[PDB]
């Protein structure tokens, strides 16, 4: 219900960084409907390929403006056009794995526009991530409020190794808009539902298309204080 | 759909235990609606009140046999008994402050009886929890699968302070059944929604009412890969 941020828009990401000392650059392109709070991403490992840790740890960095708002909840992310936003965020793994990404989100000429830069260290040599023993994420619930001039969230999430069982995670992410406080609707305390999920890939995954349904939603149980 | 568990069943509980090396001692009383995910208990501080400490940090160590399974979710708790179980917890707050308890549930005579010994430590002195600025927490999801021969849960939870901010939080919980794992089906990954409320508040905090409504489920969200 921003003008620019319309019902099909296009992306395209390049990511750079390194995991555990090991250098490599991304690059993606996809599509999505941004109010149904779903997306597409082809992705491409241009350089450093084929990747000798588990691309899982790297596919919540590569898409905030696709986001369904339920409810009473200002869209922070589709807001911020034209001025765009960046998040900062710190993912830390239950095996010492540690993920920090800087992700600057623009729009040009109709399409938005991604780099994420990105560090990531100390994943054992032993664990799922480098043996590629992992096997994509479960869905997740973000719980966000607004802090330090932006917005926080927090989020909690599983991954699927090989054997059945899970490795977890936690990161908290620091989402920033380029437009002025006091020129769009900050929202208050709330979720977002996540479902990332893998659906192809190709060439020990030097190739990746990604899909993620996500919604901004209150807790659904009533409450005996007459709060959402 | 345990003959043990009624669709009312009243609880006890014993807590025990000190915070910044504030000893106290806590009773309460309650009853709920177990297969409605329901219930309120009536608490008083015993020994050491009024706390110098906010009683928020308290109100999750207070019922797991009450949370509504919708679904296909087997309820780790209500098959436990007659057995029951127990459960682990170390809550770590953003200021540093850290909570840890060990929880034994037992059902006698047709009532659950619960014993909580807890263990605070680092709380600041110039913080909201002892200053007493500690306006209840928001509404959570947990996140659920089995691990160690047991249930883990994790958490992230929101704590109201005054003049309009949160103070963060996060656990991890181990519940351990009584029961023999080949007695009774275990669930898989899961969530459980919680809304943990203050109804009533007298003398300092030193009587506290408390309601959950708490559900397990799946994640809403529709999958490209045909996954709950």
């Amino acid at each position: 219900m921003n003008s620019l941020i319309k019902e099909n828009m296009r992306m395209m990401v390049v990511m750079e960084g390194s995991v555990n000392g090991y250098q490599f650059k991304c690059t993606g392109e996809g599509d999505g409907n941004p109010y149904m709070g779903t997306q597409t991403m082809r992705i491409k490992v241009v350089e450093g390929g084929p990747l000798p840790f588990a691309f899982d740890i790297l596919a919540t960095s590569f898409s905030k403006t696709f986001i369904k708002h339920t409810k009473g909840i200002p869209d922070f992310f589709k807001q911020s056009f034209p001025e765009g936003f960046t998040w900062e965020r710190v993912t830390r793994y239950e095996d010492g794995g540690v993920f920090t990404v800087m992700q600057d989100t623009s729009l040009e000429d109709g399409c938005l526009v991604y780099h994420a830069k990105v560090t990531g260290t100390n994943f054992p040599s032993n664990g799922a991530v480098m043996q590629k023993k992992t096997k994509g994420w479960e869905p997740n619930t973000e719980m966000l409020y607004p802090a330090d001039g932006g917005l926080r969230g927090y989020s909690q999430m599983a991954l699927n190794v090989d054997g059945g069982g899970y490795l977890s995670c936690s990161f908290e992410t620091t989402y920033r808009s380029k437009k002025t406080v006091e020129n769009f609707k900050m929202p208050g305390f709330h979720f977002v539902d996540h479902r990332l999920e893998r659906l192809e890939e190709s060439d020990k995954e030097m190739f990746v298309v990604q899909h993620e349904h996500a919604v901004a939603k209150f807790c659904d149980l009533p409450s005996k204080l007459g709060r959402l």
